């Protein structure tokens, strides 16, 4: 076939029921994740090729960056609850990996403030049990699929994208192959 299990994707030995249709995992500490966000715009190109009725989910993970890694998972929960993902993703990536100005939860908080979320609104969210449950959801989704590496994308809880098996000489061609694979898997 043109698409082959073990080539553009792998199949989960343990399929996950009731999983999000397109589920992406990342870490703000993850160097390919930075590329995926700022250079490749993977999420946006996948979306442009997906059908109507397809929701896309993106979760942060704990297993990189120790204590700050966990703060970031909680901050991403805050971003999701407030619907401000698109305002904080770039400055969080840059603060962790480019300027290295994010060293504590307070520094994470500063990113949100500078992005225009009010302190009182941020702190209230940070401490809310709605955000506690969003943190639980992120952890459970990653646990369900035995997740030990990022970036990762899972389609319908049974297929896992395999970017290692795609050409990387041309960045644009890589992104479309990736997005076209997600579409293929989606229609499967």
């Amino acid at each position: 076939a043109q698409y082959e299990d073990g080539k553009q994707y792998t199949t989960l030995e343990k399929p996950v029921a009731g999983a999000p249709q397109v589920l992406e995992f990342f870490s703000f500490f993850c160097p390919h994740c930075y590329q995926f966000e700022e250079v490749l715009h993977i999420s946006d190109n996948v979306k442009k090729k997906l059908p109507e009725g397809v929701k896309m989910t993106k979760y942060h993970v704990n297993f990189m960056g120790g204590d700050l890694g966990k703060d970031l998972t909680q901050a991403w929960a805050v971003a999701m609850a407030l619907g401000v993902e698109d305002k904080v993703t770039v400055p969080l990536f840059e603060g962790v990996q480019k300027t290295q100005t994010i060293r504590s939860a307070s520094d994470i908080r500063d990113v949100f403030i500078n992005a225009g979320i009010k302190g009182e609104e941020y702190d209230a969210a940070w401490n809310s049990f709605v955000v506690k449950s969003l943190v639980a959801q992120q952890e459970k989704a990653a646990a369900d699929v035995q997740l030990r590496g990022v970036p990762a994308m899972f389609v319908n809880g049974k297929y896992q994208l395999n970017p290692q098996g795609m050409d990387t000489s041309n960045m644009d061609v890589f992104v479309q192959q990736y997005a076209d694979t997600v579409k293929y898997l989606s229609e499967k």
